[PDB]
């Protein structure tokens, strides 16, 4: 029912988060991710481990909806929406703190 993809990375082991919900593709906020974050992403992925977790648009803006933000998981999860969440879609954030990863299979 969800989906979970990198974009703008020239790889797909790095880039920007987005996430498949209701049938389009959002971004994640900054505000609370971290390396635990980045860490499940690329699990679920098939990419890895996570070289970091970059915040404030490394990857470029995304422009439309904002759908998770305060993710914050264990770092062990095996999908990002499983870890804890303060709900779906975000009430308090904008483009300029969309969320990235690097994981350690880019090449
Ligand atoms: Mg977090």
């Amino acid at each position: 029912s969800l989906a979970l993809r990198l974009v703008n990375g020239g790889d797909r082991c790095q880039g920007r988060v987005e996430v498949l919900y209701q049938g389009s593709w959002g971004t994640v906020c900054d505000d609370s991710w971290d390396t635990n974050d980045a860490n499940v992403v690329c699990r679920q992925l098939g990419c890895g481990w996570a070289m970091s977790a970059p915040g404030n648009a490394r990857f470029g803006q995304g422009s439309g909806p904002i759908v998770l933000d305060d993710v914050r998981c264990s770092g062990h999860e095996s999908y990002l929406w499983s870890c804890p969440h303060n709900g779906w879609l975000s009430h308090n954030c904008g483009h300029s703190e969309d969320a990235g990863v690097i994981c350690s299979a880019v090449n």
